C-alpha cells in the first residue's frame, strides 16, 4: 500500500499510575490506571496491560500495538503509547463500562432499540474504516467491543487482526485455536480471512446482542459447525428482532461472500433503521484536570 506513518510513543513508568485492576490471568494484569504527560497539565484515563520474561510474548504484545497504532477512529479504541519496561506494557483508551457482551448481559431490561440500533452502527462503522485501512480484524466478537459509554462503543482487542499487505487480498491462516462460531464457512474450511470473513462475524455480534448476550449455538460443538453452514442451517431469530434486523444478519451469512452486504451498506442500513428504533425492534417497554484520550492530540 503506501507508507504506514504511524506514531509509536514510548511512555516512561512515571508518567503513570495505575489505580486498579480490571481482570488479569490468562494473559496477564489489566489495570485501570491514569497517564499525565511531564508537562501538559492534563490526566487521561488509560487501561494498562502488563505482560504476565517470555520473548513470544513480548512479540506478541508488539504486534498488538503496532495494530493499534496504526489506527486512528471514532470507533477503534485508541492506543495512547507503549512502556519499555522489563515486563512491556501497553496503554490504551480506558472504556469504563467493560466489553458490551458483559455490559448487555447485565443491563438486559434496560437497553432500548435505540441503544441497540446505534451500536450496531457504530461497529460497522468502526469495521469499515479497518476495511479502509486494509485491515482484517479476524476476530469480531461482542467480547471485543467495549464500552466507552453507554452511548458510545469502540472495537477492541486486535489480538488476531492483520494487515493486508500490498495487491493482498485474503490472509492465510496457519493453525491456531481460533472463534469458531463467529466464524466465516471459508474461514473454518480453508482458514482464509476477509474482509467478508469479517462481516460474517459482524452478523454474529449482532446476533449475540439482539438477544441480550446468549451464546451462539450453544450446546453445538465446535467441531460440527462446518456440516451445519455447510447444509444452510443458520442461527435464529431473535424475539425482538423484526424481519427487516434478521434478514440483515442472514445476508451476512451469506456463502458466496461476494454476497454478502459490505459494511458500508451495513452503515447505512441502519442508520435508516436508527431513525425510527421501535418499528425495527420490539422490546419490552421503551478528577479536575481529566481529559478523554478521544480528546488528546500528542505533541507534534
Ligand atoms: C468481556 C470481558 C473481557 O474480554 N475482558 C477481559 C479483560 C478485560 O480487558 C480490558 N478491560 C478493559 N476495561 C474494563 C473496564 C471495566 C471493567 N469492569 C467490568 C465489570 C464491571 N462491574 C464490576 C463491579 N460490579 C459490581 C458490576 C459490574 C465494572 C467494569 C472491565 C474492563 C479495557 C479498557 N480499555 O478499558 N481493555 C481491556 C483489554 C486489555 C476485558
Amino acid at each position: 500500500e503506501a507508507p504506514n506513518q504511524a506514531l509509536l510513543r514510548i511512555l516512561k513508568e512515571t508518567e503513570f499510575k495505575k489505580i486498579k485492576v480490571l481482570g488479569s490471568g490468562a494473559f496477564g494484569t489489566v489495570y485501570k490506571g491514569l497517564w499525565i504527560p511531564e508537562g501538559e497539565k492534563v490526566k487521561i484515563p488509560v487501561a494498562i496491560k502488563e505482560l504476565r520474561t517470555s520473548p513470544k510474548a513480548n512479540k506478541e504484545i508488539l504486534d498488538e500495538a503496532y495494530v493499534m497504532a496504526s489506527v486512528d477512529n471514532p470507533h477503534v479504541c485508541r492506543l495512547l503509547g507503549i512502556c519499555l519496561t522489563s515486563t512491556v506494557q501497553l496503554i490504551m483508551q480506558l472504556m469504563p463500562f467493560g466489553c458490551l457482551l458483559d455490559y448487555v448481559r447485565e443491563h438486559k431490561d434496560n437497553i432500548g432499540s435505540q441503544y441497540l440500533l446505534n451500536w450496531c452502527v457504530q461497529i460497522a462503522k468502526g469495521m469499515n474504516y479497518l476495511e479502509d485501512r486494509r485491515l482484517v480484524h479476524r476476530d469480531l466478537a461482542a467480547r471485543n467491543v467495549l464500552v466507552k459509554t453507554p452511548q458510545h462503543v469502540k472495537i477492541t482487542d486486535f489480538g488476531l487482526a492483520k494487515l493486508l499487505g500490498a495487491e493482498e487480498k485474503e490472509y492465510h491462516a496457519e493453525g491456531g485455536k481460533v472463534p469458531i462460531k463467529w466464524m466465516a464457512l471459508e474461514s473454518i474450511l480453508h482458514r482464509i480471512y476477509t474482509h467478508q470473513s469479517d462481516v460474517w462475524s459482524y452478523g454474529v455480534t449482532v446476533w449475540e446482542l439482539m438477544t441480550f448476550g446468549s451464546k451462539p449455538y450453544d450446546g453445538i460443538p465446535a467441531s460440527e459447525i462446518s456440516s451445519i453452514l455447510e447444509k444452510g442451517e443458520r442461527l435464529p431469530q431473535p424475539p425482538i428482532c423484526t424481519i427487516d434486523v434478521y434478514m440483515i444478519m442472514v445476508k451476512c451469512w451469506m456463502i458466496d461472500a461476494d454476497s454478502r452486504p459490505k459494511f458500508r451498506e451495513l452503515i447505512i442500513e441502519f442508520s435508516k433503521m436508527a431513525r425510527d428504533p421501535q418499528r425495527y425492534l420490539v422490546i419490552q417497554g421503551d478528577m479536575d484536570d481529566v481529559v478523554d484520550a478521544d480528546e488528546y492530540l500528542i505533541p507534534q
